[PDB]
């Protein structure tokens, strides 16, 4: 049941992996490449601090089919007892390129490969917002920790959203809103306006898919600086870079967003480009303060689809 394999052999294939080098490790937990039948699968091991996550994440993904080439593929999730301790374990595909974060940092990109990156996301947002009814569908969902760190590129070019731990979820049968309870908050150089000011609408659900756009502008952005046009191209940078510091505060960030209005420059030869050109206007459409003035994700991929077929 759900989007990965049955119960019981969830818990087979989890005992039998092993874990082969540790590809991440932070205050969250670590991230391993491990084998399986001599098939790569990624392992994450949630730190403590961050346990409420796995609860979400696999009740999520074992309750709701969520499959999608645009969505990291879980297969299993498991509960261990290694030595006087107990261990958290999210099991998915191993994505090799890794994350749009150190891809962005190791290669600059052309228009094919810049709009089939911002496509995949786009369709893969899109999937999660969207509501799916009879047996086989879906609730809507938002992500609410969109960033580079949570998008892993896919061999073929295209990428595939990850970390479902800070989910919300909505349902028309009901218009019941299923917040869960999780102390994280988002990454607070992605926190949109709303949040940062603490005047979102926490019993609508559009509010979360608001701000999920908000994200995603920010990383359409940073895609966008890689693109090569006519010899020209920027170093990848974070969001926000040239106003907050690493690991940025609350109130930093409340500053440089909701007082000083500051949003990501635009570079002016982008405007010599038409694809940059229309990237940079779906960016601004992304970055109202006004959450309720925002495209939606099925917009922003229809949009992607027709910039895709106006190239030569
Ligand atoms: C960010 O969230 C996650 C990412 C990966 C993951 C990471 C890499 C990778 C490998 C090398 C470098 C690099 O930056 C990333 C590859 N495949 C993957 N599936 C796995 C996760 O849970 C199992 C995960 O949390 C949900």
């Amino acid at each position: 049941s759900g989007s990965g394999l049955p119960f019981l052999v969830q818990r087979t294939v989890a005992r039998e992996i092993t874990l082969l080098e540790c590809v991440g490790k932070g205050r969250y937990g670590e991230v391993w490449r491990g084998s399986w039948q001599g098939e790569n699968v990624a392992v994450k091991i949630f730190s403590s601090r961050d346990e409420k996550s796995w609860f979400r994440e696999t009740e999520l993904y074992n309750t709701v089919m969520l499959r999608h080439e645009n969505i990291l593929g879980f297969i299993a999730s498991d509960m261990t007892s290694r030595h006087s301790s107990t261990q958290l374990w999210l099991i998915t595909h191993y994505h090799e390129m890794g994350s749009l974060y150190d891809y962005l940092q190791l290669t600059t990109l052309d228009t094919v490969s810049c709009l089939r990156i911002v496509l995949s996301i786009a369709s893969g947002l899109a999937h999660l917002h969207i509501e799916i009814f009879g047996t086989q569908g879906k609730p809507a969902i938002a992500h609410r920790d969109l960033k580079s760190k949570n998008i892993l590129v896919k061999k073929n070019g295209q990428c595939c959203i990850a970390d479902l731990g800070l989910a919300v979820m909505h349902s028309q049968s009901t218009n019941q809103l299923d917040v869960g309870n999780n102390p994280r908050v988002g990454t607070k150089r992605y926190m949109a306006p709303e949040v940062l000011d603490e005047t979102i609408q926490v019993d609508c659900f559009d509010s979360y898919k608001r701000v999920d756009i908000w994200a995603f502008g920010l990383v359409l952005w940073e895609v966008a600086r890689r693109m090569v046009s006519n010899g020209i191209v920027e170093d990848y940078k974070p969001p926000f870079y040239d106003v907050v510091p690493n690991d940025p505060s609350f109130e930093d960030m409340r500053k440089v967003v909701c007082v000083d209005q500051q949003r990501p420059n635009i570079p002016n030869r982008w405007f010599s480009d038409p694809t940059l050109t229309s990237l940079a206007k779906l960016m601004k459409e992304c970055w109202y303060q006004n959450p309720s003035a925002r495209l939606t994700a099925l917009r922003i991929k229809k949009t992607l689809t027709k910039i895709d077929n106006s190239l030569d």
